[PDB]
């Protein structure tokens, strides 16, 4: 396998961001990693067949490394705990630096591409597609935050990234009244989503961890029936009853929309 690993220097963050890449294609599914995203090598890499599965596919794969806790987003400042002596840009990264320098150095598309996360990233990559629409005309949840501007959700992921490196998510939005918790919010840009006519792809399966389900529960459904409310008619959304929130289920649905992104992105 053509599996490379580029070392992309970031301005806004001043450093160098490592990205696995395999080429195939001037479009490209941008594989966003999950909370416990690691230095050396992208979640999906370590866990999964990706890279193998989506060989042939008429599609590039990149995978880009680190950003533990960092929503893929831009945060206000370093994190406010464990040493951070740096602001995460990951939003200006994912859609200015790092397809710059791959359309300059190899030729791979800045627009017409698919963002796909899981956990942490999925509701990034949901984002990334109501802001970006031209970059990404097609955007797949894996078990994300859709609601993360209400109720528990705020607390919860603050606290999911303490225990993740120890991030501090006022550092990242702000307290939950500021106006960067909804204009992250999936739920929120439903009607972004909607007058894009993104292409979306929804997956999720099934303090206590029944009061943790129920809440998981309530929040995917209620995204599912606001985007049919808002006149969202290019959703895909899968509710197995035997799904987990694990990397062999992640890679089972990264699988199945393998035919869904390649009639979207290469008709």
């Amino acid at each position: 396998l053509p599996v490379e690993y580029l070392q992309v220097p970031s301005a806004s963050m001043g450093r160098d961001i490592k990205v696995q890449f395999q080429g195939g294609g001037p479009h490209a599914v941008y594989l966003l990693d999950g909370l416990r995203a690691q230095d050396d090598y992208n979640g999906w890499d370590i866990n999964t067949p990706a890279f193998e599965e989506y060989y042939q596919s008429g599609l590039s794969v990149i995978m880009p490394v680190g950003g533990q806790s960092s929503f893929y987003t831009d945060w206000y400042q370093p994190s406010q705990s464990n040493g951070q002596n740096y602001t995460y840009k990951w939003e200006t990264f994912l859609t200015r630096e790092m397809p710059a320098w791959l359309q300059a150095n190899k030729g791979v598309s800045p627009t017409g591409n698919a963002a796909v996360g899981l956990s942490m990233s999925g509701g990034s990559a949901l984002i990334l597609a109501a802001y970006y629409p031209q970059q990404f005309p097609y955007a797949a949840s894996l078990s994300g935050f859709l609601n993360p501007s209400e109720g528990w959700w705020p607390t919860l992921i603050g606290l999911a990234m303490n225990d993740s490196g120890g991030y501090n998510a006022n550092s990242m939005w702000g307290p939950s009244s500021d106006p960067a918790w909804k204009r992250n919010d999936p739920m929120v840009q439903i009607p972004r989503l909607v007058a894009n006519n993104t292409r979306i792809w929804v997956y999720c399966g099934n303090i206590p961890a029944k009061f943790l389900e129920g809440l998981t529960l309530r929040t995917n459904q209620t995204f599912r029936d606001t985007y049919a409310a808002d006149g969202g008619r290019n959703g895909v959304f899968n509710f197995p009853p035997n799904g987990t929130q694990s990397w062999p289920y992640w890679n089972e649905q990264l699988v199945a929309m393998k035919a869904d992104i390649q009639h979207v992105l290469n008709g």
